[PDB]
């Protein structure tokens, strides 16, 4: 294998219950020849991805942690959200999504799709339930800043009258959800709720399901999941 | 300019403010030739260390995060503890350590030593058993009665001059440590040094021990107070929102 | 008054202590200063309902039912017992008001309130119970409840109970988030416009189980009271 | 119903999730007429068994807590120990006991006997001599050297066919028990069943003995382990409050 693939295999011999190892134990646990193992370990120690600890064994290095922390804002949210999204999938059996607002555009970070989903997945801020929910919680400037500019009816059901949007956004803000019938397919609706962290809306959790399906049960499931994401983000320490 | 050194330089072009870049921009910022950059970035995408979006751009990937989470308790503790450990060093001017308990073994995560330290640390590679350090005793004191009695059914070698070995003495010592919030270990690592440890909590659970090593005759209680203040600082910072 | 069944039952229980675990029915007459005939009646009824226990050897002891009855309110009772000396220390230093409170069914129950004679600020003179968003204590407790519980509370109207009471749900989310990270909250003007309230959490086994709070003049420095309350809170935690 | 039974019924309307009640609520839950609930509650308040809460309602009083605590040494241990003793009963199906030292004699705080128990357990008339039970010998092993020597200063009676009386044999017995963490022999009184005892600790000190009685033919070692696990469980529960 490439150097990098071997490095990853070495890293995957470590776990929360196995902090410190010898290079030989690494070799066995990664199924790497002893001499390859020692060489790969030594290169990893040189660049600080591993460190040689107080006990003579190697352990994961501070530099790996520091490097990973450079993406913590998106990566930690994604990693914490995913178990809650799985739970949503088990109950709804359609599609669940996680989204954030980045440079006044909606960036979808994760989507799950159930093999039995009836609805189908397919973008500007006004053209998804997620974007609408996020827009509803953005600053007053960002609302105006986006409403003045172009609002194409991107799908069949896409609301794009500046004044229809103000009422839609204001209701979403009060109610803690927004629905978006026919925004992607006329036969499908999108439902989004906010995810809070430290008092601010940082993301939106959404479902796509058939238009005819009841909306309120999905709002409840998404809320519960959004509450769980917040709890785990807030309570987690590492 | 090894493969791994190159991978690291690519990762370091990212930061809290730069979350998405093209392979070209990465080549410039990491001083890589653009052919090398495209190849390196592509290999990192292939193992999941980077993720390439639909619109061409590359971001730090879930697999990097998940690999770091294989040691995230130890690593984050070290990071948060270090500034508090440095302040202990300025005031006490001996040694300050951080340790955790893994499968009833004591792992030391950091050991700082002041250039003017009178006491001496063991500088040989190895691992003391759980009963043979102040950190081990503090950690054992919070491990619960089941773990205690397991340890006390097993061999208790008298490793150093001061090492307490009598099962009943150890039960009293551990109970006292639990109530008092510190343990002292006079003469365990050398005859002329004492170890002093306090607990570090997260969410009510004792997850580590902060310790000093200092000369045998130095007063224990002034050092305990310093360690306690540092432990409070560590506990407080561990619950800061932004990592 | 001294002559009811209950008053006599209590006087009997008080003859027992850590050293006097086992007595006789007549020796209880002696130490409680009751006539033996009336003593043997009260004991027998106490033994019947299980407040005392007696073996074949005549010996009477405090019974398991007494213990189980007391346990029905143990957290609150034990917390008060432990907290009181630390609160008196706060009273000496701040010379205003110190309170201890718990959350039950998302309502704040004040368990203890000490007011110093020279206190410049005034406590609330509302007879019934303030809601959870209407005191520093309720804010501190709510900050440690689930986001679930937070969003339940914030889904209902929040009256402006005092001059300064924050009722805006977004301002509340920000206030609560900050309180959670900082380990205290302030509630300026919640009782009177010239006073504030400050609370810190009390933990047991990792869970915030109560709030220790002050009321003091609005103009006074906040941070010194926060530290005093913090020292008291740590003392209370040690002792539990 | 008597005054004291009503008082008790009032106390039983409280619980860990209901600490403050109106007297009318108390009447509802205790099945008392409104007039009766009021006067029962009022007198309970008057003597401090209840307290009238800071915001109007009634709650369990500090006085009740202080009264309960006068026997917490026995009562808390018993309350905490009982579920672990029931788990021993389920696995061994004989007899489990809980004992402490009172005035240098063995006081049994709890005894459980299983219906299907093969062995027979002697009916106990008060406290037993400290040297005449496995529980006694286990507690004595962890008492002071002062306590040990006081017991051994006076010649000891042969209370049963199993009783050891010789001071030197007792010293060896006690040293072995202290070191091994159990006493196991024929019953030191009847000696037709095996009495087994292990220490229960709290905060570094042996506070009680957990014991079994079982037939002479049964293996000792598995019952020692089961009792040890229970003793560790009891200690654990005492430390988590």
């Amino acid at each position: 294998d490439s150097m990098l693939a071997r490095v990853v295999r070495v890293l995957e011999t470590f776990n929360v219950d196995r902090t410190a190892q010898t290079a030989s134990d690494i070799g066995r646990r990664a199924a790497l020849p002893s001499s390859t193992a020692h060489r790969v370990v030594d290169e990893m120690v040189l660049v600080g991805i591993l460190e040689r600890g107080i006990d003579g064994k190697v352990r994961l290095g501070m530099r790996l942690w520091e490097l990973a922390l450079r993406g913590s804002m998106a990566l930690r949210l994604r990693q914490v959200a995913l178990p809650h999204m799985e739970r949503v999938q088990q109950r709804v059996r359609e599609h669940t999504q996680l989204a954030v607002l980045e440079h006044n555009e909606v960036l979808f970070l994760e989507r799950l799709s159930h093999h039995e989903a009836v609805s189908n997945l397919a973008l500007p801020v006004h053209a998804s339930s997620s974007g609408l929910m996020l827009l509803a919680h953005a600053g007053p400037e960002v609302r105006e800043e986006v409403l003045s500019k172009p609002l194409p009816r991107v799908g069949p059901g896409t609301v794009t009258d500046p004044e229809a949007l103000r009422r839609l956004l204001a209701n979403a803000y009060r109610a803690g959800y927004v629905a978006a019938p026919g925004y992607i397919e006329a036969v499908a609706t999108g439902i989004a709720v906010p995810i809070r962290s430290e008092g601010v809306v940082i993301a939106a959790l959404s479902a796509v399901q058939p238009l005819q399906n009841a909306v309120e049960p999905t709002v409840e499931i998404l809320r519960e999941a959004a509450v769980g994401i917040e709890t785990d983000l807030r309570a987690s320490r590492w």
